[PDB]
């Protein structure tokens, strides 16, 4: 009796193995855009994925995971509210059973269709697992989706998900440029929190896109095409495979522009 998104298993049920769930800098949240503080000091970010290197597509029965190769400085995000590198491991979406909901964050209590997390370790910390065990240890770069018209960038993804339909598959998903998955502007918001998956660790630095990317509906249907289960079992869409807003507590969101 795992964890998921299910009534038996979902988001309420979490806190009782994994306690952190109730803690004090907990993810997602609602980014009140009336009452996050533009910070004058905050950097512009510095994204750079030029020499990023995808690896392979996996689907781990609550999302899928575009994986990359973390052996080296390659995919870095920098800047912003950040200090030192933090290398990029892997991004994932949250989506939902219909366009109304689906993303993790909120703006001024909307909701988007999906949200993308890329994932990146602070490298002071020198592995994933360490990193995550810190305060400073991870940065998430979250970009919220919109249906409209297509995004030309994540097509390549989209086709790869029938060979991926369920749990414990994976296939080889080299040479993706996640560049292609980025909005024009990097205005952002940031606060402290947590992974929003179990274990729930509050080990995040949240740098949240103002700007939406556009998705076409038909991409967004084959996200839903994907299944919880694994191969041989009942059918289990995936989707809804977003946590809710959490409370804000001793936060201060912080814009990065005006
Ligand atoms: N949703 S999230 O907080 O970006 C997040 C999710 C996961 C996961 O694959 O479930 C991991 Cl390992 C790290 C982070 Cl930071
Ligand atoms: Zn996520």
């Amino acid at each position: 009796h795992h964890w998921g998104y299910g009534k038996h298993n979902g988001p309420e049920h979490w806190h009782k193995d994994f306690p952190i769930a109730k803690g004090e800098r907990q993810s997602p949240v609602d980014i009140d855009t009336h009452t996050a503080k533009y910070d004058p000091s905050l950097k512009p970010l510095s994204v750079s994925y030029d020499q990023a290197t995808s690896l392979r597509i996996l689907n781990n029965g609550h999302a899928f995971n575009v994986e990359f190769d973390d052996s080296q400085d390659k995919a870095v995000l920098k800047g912003g509210p950040l200090d030192g590198t933090y290398r990029l491991i892997q991004f994932h979406f949250h989506w939902g059973s219909l366009d109304g909901q689906g993303s993790e964050h909120t703006v001024d209590k909307k909701k988007y269709a999906a949200e993308l997390h890329l994932v990146h370790w602070n490298t002071k910390y020198g592995d994933f697992g360490k990193a995550v065990q810190q305060p400073d240890g991870l940065a998430v770069l979250g970009i919220f989706l919109k249906v409209g018209s297509a995004k030309p960038g994540l097509q390549k993804v989209v086709d790869v998900l029938d060979s991926i339909k369920t749990k414990g598959k994976s296939a080889d998903f080299t040479n993706f440029d996640p560049r292609g998955l980025l909005p024009e502007s990097l205005d952002y918001w940031t606060y402290p929190g947590s992974l929003t998956t179990p274990p729930l660790l509050e080990c995040v630095t949240w740098i949240v896109l103002k700007e939406p990317i556009s998705v076409s509906s038909e991409q967004v249907l084959k996200f839903r095409k994907l299944n919880f289960n694994g191969e041989g079992e009942p059918e289990e869409l995936m989707v809804d495979n977003w946590r809710p807003a959490q409370p804000l507590k001793n936060r201060q969101i912080k814009a990065s522009f005006k």
